[PDB]
């Protein structure tokens, strides 16, 4: 049990012989590489080093392992420690895990010399300038992409054709207002036209995509990979449809489809989340608040049907009841709740007001409690970046 | 319990400020001062139904004031109750 | 910046949902999906005027996510624009 004394910049350390034999291929458990810091007039080990460090160093072989960072040394100044007293990189990795950290990993370019040259202004605007002006044209198409979907709901625009003051409607007057363009081999349509220049732009970038990838396996795993396979979707899956079903009967018969897949085109605009950085945070943010977010959305539930049953009594026996039934007061519920208040369904009793006063405080205690949590992640995943 | 007793205390004040200040109104949508009530804590929880509206400068100056006053008597005990929550 | 944009996105996806689950409407107040806009930020920031309300379950369950959303979109910012502030 041979004593083993060790001086920091005059700190007085000791500790024996064994405890630091534990790890033989770091600095003080290697007597090669120790014997350089020996002093033989005090029979101790001196360092010309950091203080504060040191008392962590010791410990990590007492403990046997754990390697924690004093609360009082910064983190750039302790890791320049743990590398010259070489604890290792094994200890090293999993000291940056609990110090918050992790990952570091992605494969680069294709490897495929031109392959892995087409993947770099496609996938990392960074690179060549040009690779710049495609991000900034991916964004406009993108931009102009909403901007068109919006305007076809236009009444401007869309009453502005055969039955417009209350006629007959025809097929192809029909299905154009059911899609929001006129699908036509003529192009005649100018939505059309907008609609799909921009498609066969979604539709190129998801391709080159696609091939210039390194890993086809992990292609549909990228959730923005998805968002690109989602904003073309409808657009050819209308085509499919409506020439599949070219007679009105037909049509009609899956008009209803027809209409799902034009409102899954809003989605594009999460094709703006590869080009935004706040975006993707968000995105982080809210993947990493599912939790409280539900029991946002669970605690509100409670309130609302807790609030909507009170209220529906409290006006019960009135003519003018605003409250037809609970479930209708179930939009009150959450109006007041979210303290929206639209004003278009409000309590005219006393009891009612008193249990709409209620329902105010109420919510607003309701959202303010996981709210917080929330706000919290994401300032982390913000602030991790800057 | 004081998150209650303030938001009391703001609606019976601005109640009857409001009711004084559109008094002499033939449109006066305050018959009296418990009838301001409602509109008092609509206000400052700033719900805002608009089912009941001060129609003079008086009675919109102090709706004014009871809207602000709302924000802050709520925002001063929530914060203790959503640490305890955490 | 990131504000704005964050209720850009909620405001054009929530008026896009209300304009199609009010669509098949008479009496409908959502004319167009850039009409919509207004009531979308209007719920969003929650100040609710009630110039323009669904009237179709679609419509309201779609109005309820839309406050709700409003609420987490503007909490997430502004704690750190109060920070810099303070
Ligand atoms: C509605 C919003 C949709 C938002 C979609 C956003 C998609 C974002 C896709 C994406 O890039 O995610 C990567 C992480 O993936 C992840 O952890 C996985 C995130 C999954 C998010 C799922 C969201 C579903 C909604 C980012 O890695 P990165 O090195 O750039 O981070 C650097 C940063 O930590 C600052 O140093």
């Amino acid at each position: 049990s041979e004593r083993v004394v060790i001086n920091i910049s005059g700190l007085r350390f000791e500790t024996q012989l064994k405890t630091l034999a534990q790890f033989p291929e770091t600095l003080l458990g290697d007597p090669k590489k120790r014997m350089r810091y020996f002093d033989p007039l005090r029979n101790e080990y001196f360092f010309d080093r950091n203080r504060p460090s040191f008392d962590a160093i010791l410990y990590y072989y007492q403990s046997g392992g754990r390697l924690r960072r004093p609360v009082n040394v910064p983190l750039d100044i302790f890791s320049e420690e743990i590398r010259f007293y070489e604890l290792g990189e094994e200890a090293m990795e999993m000291f940056r895990e609990d110090e918050g950290y992790i990952k570091e990993e992605e494969r680069p370019l294709p490897e495929n010399e031109f392959q892995r040259q087409v993947w770099l202004l496609f996938e990392y605007p960074e690179s060549s300038g040009p690779a710049r002006i495609i991000a900034i044209v991916s964004v406009m198409v993108i931009l102009i992409s909403i901007v068109s979907f919006c305007l076809e709901t236009l009444p401007i625009f869309r009453d502005e054709n055969e039955d417009m003051h209350g006629g007959g409607v025809t097929f192809h007057t029909y299905s154009q207002s059911t899609i929001g363009y006129q699908q036509s081999t003529s192009f005649t349509d100018p939505f059309f036209i907008v609609e799909t220049l921009c498609i066969i732009w979604f539709s190129f970038e998801f391709l080159v995509r696609f091939f210039a990838c390194p890993s086809k396996a992990g292609f549909f795993t990228n959730i923005m990979n998805i968002i690109d396979i989602v904003a073309i979707i409808p657009y050819y899956v209308t085509i499919f449809l409506t020439e599949s079903n070219k007679s009105v009967l037909q049509f009609q018969n899956v008009r209803r489809v027809v209409q799902i897949f034009r409102i899954m085109r809003i989605l594009r605009i999460f094709k703006l989340s590869r080009h935004s950085k706040g975006l993707q945070i968000l995105g982080q943010t809210l993947k990493a608040s599912m939790r409280e977010l539900g029991l946002l959305i669970f605690f509100l539930f409670i309130g609302v049907i807790l609030f909507s049953s009170a209220v529906y009594f409290a006006e019960a026996d009135e003519r003018d009841s605003q409250f037809p039934s609970i479930p209708d007061a179930f939009w009150w519920a959450v109006v007041s709740m979210t303290t929206v208040g639209y004003g278009d369904m409000v309590p005219t009793t006393i009891g009612g007001k008193i249990v709409g006063s209620l329902c105010a405080i109420a919510g607003v205690l309701t959202i303010a409690l996981p709210v917080p949590v929330i706000v919290s992640n994401f300032n982390y995943f913000y602030h991790r970046e800057t």
